C-alpha cells in the first residue's frame, strides 16, 4: 500500500525490513546507509542473531533485489539529500541513531516524505507512541515526526497499563537486564557514558535509561511514579524488564498473574504475552510481541509490593511495532 | 594458629586458601577433593579468573607444597573417612557443595574436627553467620556446624542493616545479576532447576534465590520483609545486588548515600565499601569486601521508595569472609 | 520402519532424534537418560543452540509425546537393564559418552538390541564408519558394535579423500577450531586433560584429538600421513577444520577448489558441501552436511602445499550422519 | 630521557604507556585522542582486560596526572596540528589505526617530531622492524617513519627465524586463532571485510592477514615461503600462532623443541619464550614477551613436516616491543 523508506539499514533497519515483508499495508522501496548494495545485501542475507533470511536476496548493479522486487539503495550521510518525494516515499523509518532530534528528522519531510517514525526516544517529537497503549492519541493532521519510543518502554508500558488500571500504581522502580547493542564498545573506547565505554561482552554494565520515565509519555497517569536503570550484559539479543512496584489495591500473586494473562489474551493480544514456562533469554530470540510476562517470577509482599518480570526481543518486537505503527498511521490518511 | 582443613578444593575452596595465606590466625594443612595432588596443584597455580597465584606451588609426591609448606592432599568422597583428628585439624571449611545438610557436615566432627564452616546456605545448621552483621550471636559452646550463608546474602545484609537501622525497612525486593557458577551447565543438561539446565554462557537466566529471605537469619527484624530472585548472566565472576525498598523515614538520595558511606568508613569498614565511580563488573574482580555500594545508582521516589545497588566478587569477598569467620570462631575458644 | 533407541538424550541424542523425524525409514521408540520425562521433554522443546522444536511436545504419564507420537522414557544408568529386545529396539545409538569401549557398548546387545552405533571414536569396535567414505566396509554378519567416529573426522575425511585420490597426499597436519562441548568445564574443575579443566567460555583452549589419525581408519591409504590438534573456543556450536597438506601433484588454488566443488556436487553430494561465500560460524548452525569447504580460504604455495578450511555444525551434521548410518545398517538386514 | 608522544591512546596506546613506565630511558610527555582528559584518565585507570592501573591517576586542569607526573592531553584529529616539536617530542607512536600510510604518518614529522613508529603493518614506511629479528637494519640517517609490524608477525618471526637458521624452511602456512579487536563489529555492521562485519563475540571469524608474508620483510630469506590466515574468536585478548612447515633437515619433536628452548634462553631471551606447561589463553594475559612456544603442542611427521604453536598477548607483548624499539631508536641518535 504505502511506500516506505528506511534510513539506517542496521539492526532495527534490517529487522523492520523483515517485518515489513509480512505486512501487506507497507512496502519498502528504498533504504539508505553508508555502504554499497553488495554489503547491505550480504548483511540482510546472513544475520548473526536471527539466521539466514528466508527470502530471495541478490544485487542488481546498484540496488537490492528481494523476492523479485527491487529496493533502491542510497548512500547519503545527509538526510536532506534523500529525495524521498522523487520515489514516492510517504513514510520514513529513521533508524540511524543520529537523527533523534526533530530538527534533524524533519529533514526527511523536506526531502519529500510525509511522515517520519524515529525508532527511538526523540527530542521535540510531535508525539511518542507505544502500540497497544496510546496510538489513539495520534493526530494525522498535527503529528508528522513520531517516536516509537525505546523497546524497553515498549516492554514496560503494556503491563504497566494493566497493573495501573486494575490495581493502581503508587510508585515503582525497574531495571532492565538488556543485551548489548551497537551503541556500546568492543574494547574500552571513549563514549559519553563511561559505563558504555567498557568492553561489552566482558562485563555487567549498569547504565542510565529513561524507559521508566518515558512511560508517562504514553501513560500520563504514571507521570513521576516510575524510574529505572539498565544493566547491559554479554548476550547479543533479547532483554528483560524487572519491575518492583507498590500497588494501591491489596492483591495476591494469583490475581496479578490472572489480570496480566487476561489482558494478554484480550485487548493486548499480540502486544503482551503471558508465559508460565521456565525459559531463558535464548528462548525469546525471534519473539514478535513487545512484552512477555514471566509468570513464574511474579512475586508479592504484604499484598502491596509486586515484582513483575517481562521478556522482550529488543530487535524483533520493536521492529514489528515500528511496522504496525507505519500501517496504523497510514490507515489514518497521509 | 588454628589448623584448618578444606573439603572441596574448588572455586571457593581454592579462593579460601588464597585468603588464608594472608591470615596469621589460620593455617591450611590439608585439602580434600576427588583428584590427584598434581591436578590440584595445577589448578591452584593457574586460575582462569584471578590469574596466576603469587606463591611457590609444586607437588611433593602425594602432597602440595606452597611457599615451602606442605599441604596434605586427600581424595575421600566420604567425609566420614577424612580423619581430621589425626592431623590436628580443628576447623573444616565444607565447600564441596554436597554436604550443606548438618547430618552430612557433622561427619567432619565425627572425623575429629571441632568446628565446621559450611560455605553456603545450610539445612539444620547450628547458626548462620554474616560477618559484620551477627557474628556476635555465635556461641562457642553450642555452635559447631556453622553456615557462612551465600555470597549474595553477604552482599545484601550489610547495607540492609544500615538502611533498616537508619531509616527502617517496611518491605523490599531484590534481584542479583550474578555471574554463572559451577552449579550451572555448559550446554542444556538435566538439572533440578530447569532454568539452570540451560547453556550458562548463552543466556540471561532467571533463577530462585533465598538470599533475601536468609537476611532474616542474621537480621531478625527483617523477617518476612524481603524477597528476591537472581538472573545468571554470561560473566565468569562478580555479581551485583539490586534492592528496591520502601522506607519508613522520608529521605533523599543524598542522605541515603551519606549513611551508606559513613557505615562503610565506620563500623563496617572492610565489609561494606562505597564507590562514586562509574565502574563495571570486571572492575570488581579480586575485590575482598562483601559489598560495595554503587553510589551513582542510588535512586529515590516520593522520598520513600529507594533503589540501592551493590557489587560483590562472589568468589573473593565470600572466601575472605569464610577466613574471617574461621579466625573469629578460633578467638572464642575451640 | 526400523525401531531405534537412543541412550544418552543429550546434545547428540536430541539432535539425532530431530534428524530421525525426517527419515520415515527409522522410528525412535525410546530414549534413556538419568532424569525424568518432564525434564527431557523440556530440554527437547527449548534448545539454547537450535531454537524451539517445531513440533507438539507433552508428557503423557512418564513418557514423552512428540506430535502425538509417544516415546518411551527410560532412566537406567546401567545399559544391561535397558531391555531393548522387550520393546523391539533393533538399533541403539550410544550417545552417553560413557560407553565408548566395546565391553560397555556390547551391553545393549545383551539387552536385546541387534546393533549399536557408538556416537564417538571407540575402543575395540567392530568397525568405524564415515558415511560417504567407507560405509561399504560395513559387514552385517560380523559388525554389531559400530562407531560413527567423531564430528571432526566426519568433516576431514570426505575432503581428505578427494585430495588424496585427485592429487595424492604426502602428509598433512590439521587443527580444528572447535566450539566448546559438555566434556569441558564451566569454571576450572578437575579433568584428565588439564587443558579442558579450564573455564570453557573464557579461553582459547589447545587440546589433543585423534581425529587426524582416525581418518586412517576410513582411509587406510592415509595411515601415518596425518596428525593434528584442536583448539576449543568460546562458541556454543559449529567448528571448522584447517588442513595444511603436502600434495604429490603440482596444483593451483583453482584446481584444488574445482576438485572439491566437483565432488560436492557429485559423489559426495549431501556429505561434502562447497561455499564461495565469506561466512562465519553462526551461519552454519543447523547445517546438515558433514563438511562445507570455505573456498575463499583455499591457499597454495609452490603448487605443492595447500590449505583447505571446512565448516561443520558439530552437533547437527554428525547427528544426521548417525541417522543415515542407522538406515544404512537396517537396509543391510538385521 | 627521550620524550615520547602517543597518538591514539587506545588498546595499544595505553598499553604502551604502561610499558613505558618501566623504562627510565623513555618518557611519555603527551598523548592525543578524540576525547577529554577526564575520559582518557578513566580508561587508563580501569581496564576491562588488564585490571586497575597500579598508580595514582587524576585530572589536573585539562591534563592527566599519573603518579604525580603530568601528561599533556591533546584532542587533534589532524596530525599536522599536534605541534610535537613545540613540546620537545622526538618520537611519536602512531597507534590510531588511521595513519598507517607514510603520507599520513609523516605529518607527525611535519609537526616537529623526529621519528614515527607506526604500531601496525604500514604502507611505504622507510622500514619495518621486529625486535630481536632485524633491528640492526634500522638506519638513523634514512629511516624516519618506522613500522613495528603486527603483533602476529612479532610472534611468528622470532621462532620462524630459529626454524629456518637451524633446519631450513622450505615452505609453511600459518593460522592465528586471534582474540577480537576494535577493528571488528559488535553486531553485524558495514565493514570492508564482510567477515569482520559480523558479531565479534558470537562467531569464529575467518579473516585474511599479511602477517605470514610480512615475515619476509624482516626475514628476506623467507620471501615467498610463507602465507596464512587468521580466525578471530570470542575472547577479549591473547592469541596464538599455529605454524605448519616443511623443513629441509630431518628432525624429531625433541630436536625442534630443544632448538626453540635454546633460542629462548639464549639469543632471543625476552623476545621468545618456551613453555612445557599445558596452559590456556587466559594464562598469557599480561605476557610481555613477543612469543611463547607451547612445547606440548610440537608435532612432527616423516621428520620433515612440523607444527609449532606459540602464544602471544597481542596488546601487551607488542606494546612492550614498541617501547623497546623507541629506546633502540633513541640510542641510535636523533
Ligand atoms: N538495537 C536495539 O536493541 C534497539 C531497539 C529499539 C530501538 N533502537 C534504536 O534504533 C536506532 C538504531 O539502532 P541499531 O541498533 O539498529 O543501530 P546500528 O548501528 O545497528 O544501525 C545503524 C545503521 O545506520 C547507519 N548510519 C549511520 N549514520 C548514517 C547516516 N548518516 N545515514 C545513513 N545511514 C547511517 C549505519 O551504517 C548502520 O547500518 C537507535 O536510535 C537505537 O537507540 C535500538
Ligand atoms: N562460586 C560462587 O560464587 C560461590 C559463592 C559462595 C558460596 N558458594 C558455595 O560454595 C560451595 C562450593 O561452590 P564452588 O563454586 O566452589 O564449586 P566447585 O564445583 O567449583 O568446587 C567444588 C569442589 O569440591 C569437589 N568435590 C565434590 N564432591 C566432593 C566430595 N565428595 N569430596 C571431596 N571433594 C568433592 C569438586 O571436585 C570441586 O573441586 C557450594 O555450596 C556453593 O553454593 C559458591
Ligand atoms: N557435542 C558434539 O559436538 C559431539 C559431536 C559428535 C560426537 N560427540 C560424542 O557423543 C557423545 C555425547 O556427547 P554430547 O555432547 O551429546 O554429551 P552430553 O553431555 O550433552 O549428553 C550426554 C547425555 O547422556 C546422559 N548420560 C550420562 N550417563 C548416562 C548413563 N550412564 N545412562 C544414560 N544416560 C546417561 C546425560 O544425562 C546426557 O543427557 C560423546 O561420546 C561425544 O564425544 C559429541
Ligand atoms: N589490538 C591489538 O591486538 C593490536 C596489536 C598490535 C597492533 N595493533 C594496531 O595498532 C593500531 C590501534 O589498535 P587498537 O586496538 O589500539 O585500536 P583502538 O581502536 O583501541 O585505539 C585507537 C585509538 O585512537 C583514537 N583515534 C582514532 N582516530 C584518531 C585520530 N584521528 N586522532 C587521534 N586519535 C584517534 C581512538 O579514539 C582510540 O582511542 C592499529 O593500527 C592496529 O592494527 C593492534
Ligand atoms: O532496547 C532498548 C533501547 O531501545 C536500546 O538503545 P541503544 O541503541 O542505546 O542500545
Ligand atoms: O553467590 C551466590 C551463591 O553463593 C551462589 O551459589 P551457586 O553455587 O548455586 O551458584
Ligand atoms: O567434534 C569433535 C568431537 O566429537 C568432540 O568430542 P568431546 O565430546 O570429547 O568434546
Ligand atoms: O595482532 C594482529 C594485528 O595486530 C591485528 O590488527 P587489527 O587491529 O587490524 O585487528
Amino acid at each position: 500500500a504505502v511506500k516506505v523508506g528506511i534510513n539506517g539499514f542496521g539492526r532495527i533497519g534490517r529487522n523492520v525490513f523483515r517485518a515489513a515483508l509480512k505486512n501487506p499495508d507497507i512496502e519498502v522501496v528504498a533504504v539508505n546507509d553508508l555502504t554499497d548494495a553488495n554489503t547491505l545485501a550480504h548483511l540482510l542475507k546472513y544475520d548473526s542473531v536471527h539466521g539466514r533470511l528466508d527470502a530471495e536476496v541478490s544485487v542488481n548493479g546498484n540496488n537490492l533485489v528481494v523476492n523479485g522486487k527491487e529496493i533502491i539503495v542510497k548512500a547519503e550521510r545527509d538526510p536532506e539529500n534523500l529525495a524521498w518525494g522523487e520515489i514516492g516515499v510517504d513514510i520514513v523509518v529513521e533508524s540511524t541513531g543520529r537523527f533523534t532530534k526533530r530538527e534533524d528528522a524533519a529533514k526527511h519531510l523536506e526531502a519529500g516524505a510525509k511522515k517520519v517514525i524515529i525508532s527511538a526516544p526523540a527530542k521535540n517529537e510531535d508525539i511518542t507512541i507505544v502500540m497497544g497503549v496510546n496510538q489513539d492519541k495520534y493526530d494525522p493532521k498535527a503529528h508528522h515526526v513520531i517516536s516509537n519510543a525505546s523497546s524497553t518502554t515498549n516492554c514496560l508500558a503494556p503491563f504497566a497499563k494493566v497493573l495501573h488500571e486494575q490495581f493502581g500504581i503508587v510508585r515503582g522502580m525497574m531495571t532492565t537486564v538488556h543485551s548489548y547493542t551497537n551503541d556500546q564498545r568492543i574494547l574500552d573506547l571513549p563514549h559519553k557514558d563511561l559505563r558504555r565505554a567498557r568492553a561489552a561482552a566482558e562485563s555487567i554494565i549498569p547504565t542510565t535509561t529513561g524507559a521508566a520515565k518515558a512511560v508517562a509519555l504514553v501513560l500520563p497517569e504514571l507521570k513521576g511514579k516510575l524510574n529505572g536503570m539498565a544493566m547491559r550484559v554479554p548476550t547479543p539479543n533479547v532483554s528483560v524488564v524487572d519491575l518492583v512496584a507498590e500497588l494501591e489495591k491489596e492483591v495476591t500473586v494469583e490475581e496479578v498473574n490472572a489480570a496480566l494473562k487476561a489482558a494478554a489474551e484480550g485487548e493486548l493480544k499480540g502486544i503482551l504475552a503471558y508465559s508460565e514456562e521456565p525459559l531463558v533469554s535464548r528462548d525469546y530470540n525471534g519473539s514478535t510481541v513487545s512484552s512477555t510476562i514471566d509468570a513464574l517470577s511474579t512475586m508479592v509482599i504484604d499484598g502491596k509490593m509486586v515484582k513483575v518480570v517481562s521478556w522482550y526481543d529488543n530487535e524483533t518486537g520493536y521492529s514489528h511495532r515500528v511496522v504496525d505503527l507505519a500501517a496504523y498511521i497510514a490507515s489514518k490518511g497521509l
